């Protein structure tokens, strides 16, 4: 197994924009055969050894934000300063 | 005697961008000759005769701000929607 991620439960939910449902993230990742344990407010991800792609939090991002579908992000124009 | 004015007290402060010390509008109202009365946040204002100018909130607070001067208030570039 590759060596474990340390990730904030709700990272997902930021990259994305959406306040996904309670447990969304440890079960998605638990899918896709990762070992997941909750501590606090962090989960320790191990990957299984078919996925040496996962090796940093924004990896796993991915991995919950394509499996929820990106159809559910909404678009919110940024403000850019005055150029 | 104008009609009272109902003014919150940190109107002029939230104009201005400026956080002026405490009692700043209260006791620049009274320069100009204006019975000052507190009641929590709201201070309600009785112009003199002298100064029917004085009518809503906005006008309380250019006696606050160009009396206090205004080159304390900050330069702060407002963000623009996407145009
Ligand atoms: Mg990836
Ligand atoms: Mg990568
Ligand atoms: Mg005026």
């Amino acid at each position: 197994s590759p060596p474990p991620i340390r990730m904030g439960v709700d990272v997902p939910d930021r990259i994305a924009g959406v306040a996904y449902p309670q447990g969304t993230t440890a079960r998605r990742l638990a899918q896709i055969g990762a070992v997941v344990t909750h501590d606090g407010d962090t989960l320790t991800v191990t990957p299984p050894s078919w996925r040496p792609d996962l090796r940093q939090p924004a990896d796993l991002v991915e991995e919950v934000l394509r499996l929820e579908g990106l159809e559910v992000i909404p678009s919110v124009l940024p403000p850019a300063p005055a150029g």
